[PDB]
């Protein structure tokens, strides 16, 4: 196409990008690098987030995006211009199309700020979609038809719960606690439990090696070792954790996921919950990979619980698909 059209999430952790007629094109974490004092763009991306934690004070790494919206502007303009530019693969004579993907508990005033960022960082037209129905969209659920469609959407920045039908949302819950605080509490864990203190990229990478929230002989024997500054020596310190110390310093997130989704299914329409009770949960997102979350879930809702199929590219995919189906891009709000 001339004019491309262009699917984004914008994650506070990651940023996928799709392009319609070639798919994921970019798939880079929301990290930017700049000189401290000039404001000159180092990097951005993996470069970028490999430098968390680990810079002089010549350098800062910026992740722009915190809690499912626009934490610096001025930063996360060029990062989203960087992505949408690397998207088009140059500059081209027209314009792209672009969908941003958003929070459902995103206020007028962050909606704005989102549109404006869009058309600032080039493109011809911006819209927004919320981003349980985008990976709705991308995991070709039927959302436009008149069928109770839940999905529990957990990035980096928010879990989303939406019941979804007609291709609209009907009921929801939108809470700020996702990956980001699930590695928040491991660090904290590591710090209140042994005194030591560990980088948040450590912390992550706990998460994705034993993290897990259903109890388990195998959840419990997962084990791996963090490294970091044992406060009471000074000395640095290697320390290994299990699955049970994880999932324990995991309790009070989960705890809020839970209550996202128990509380947004007694307030959904009998008919679509009887929908739901046939049809099952969706479970989706770079946050929900947790071991046993979907175990949990259904056991404390006594509903099927699914994982989708590509929990990473869904909300990219349904950005930029929404962008070939009007009935559903017509009632979105947008810019340019």
């Amino acid at each position: 196409m001339l004019r491309k059209d262009i699917g984004i999430d914008l994650g506070t952790a990651n940023t996928l990008v799709f392009l319609r007629g070639k798919g994921i094109v970019v798939n880079e974490p929301s990290v930017i690098a700049i000189d401290s004092t000039t404001g000159e763009i180092l990097k951005v991306g993996l470069e970028a987030k490999n430098m968390i934690g680990k810079t002089p004070a010549t350098i800062k790494a910026i992740r722009p995006m915190r809690d499912g919206v626009i934490a610096d502007y001025t930063v996360a303009l060029v990062m989203l211009r960087y992505f949408i530019n690397k998207a088009k693969g140059g500059m081209n004579l027209f314009k792209p199309r672009v969908v941003i993907g958003v929070p459902i508990g995103i206020t007028d005033v962050e909606r704005r700020a989102i549109l404006d960022a869009g058309l600032e960082a080039g493109a011809s037209k911006v819209f927004l979609i919320e981003e349980p129905m985008a990976a709705a969209i991308g995991s070709n659920l039927n959302v436009e038809e008149p069928s109770g469609n839940m999905v529990v959407d957990i990035g980096g920045g928010t879990t989303e719960v939406a019941v979804i039908s007609l291709g609209s949302i009907v009921t929801w819950e939108s809470i700020r606690i996702a990956g980001d605080e699930m590695d928040e509490a491991i660090v904290q864990y590591v710090r209140e439990t042994y005194r030591v203190a560990i980088g948040e990229r450590t912390a992550e990478r706990v998460k994705i090696e034993i993290g897990n929230v259903f109890p388990s002989k195998e959840n419990d024997e997962l084990e791996t070792t963090v490294s970091g500054i044992d406060l009471s020596t000074g000395l640095p310190r290697k320390l290994t954790l299990k699955g049970g110390e994880v999932r324990e310093a995991l309790r009070s997130v989960v705890v809020a996921i839970v209550e996202s989704v128990r509380t947004t299914l007694e307030k959904t329409p009998p008919e679509l919950v009887s929908d739901i009770i046939e049809r099952g949960i969706f479970l989706t997102g770079g946050g929900s990979l947790l071991r046993g979350l979907d175990t949990l879930l259904q056991k404390e809702t006594g509903i099927s619980v699914i994982r989708s199929e590509e929990p990473l590219t869904a909300v990219a995919k349904g950005a930029g698909m929404v962008l070939d189906k009007v009935n559903i891009l017509k009632k979105l709000q947008g810019a340019g």
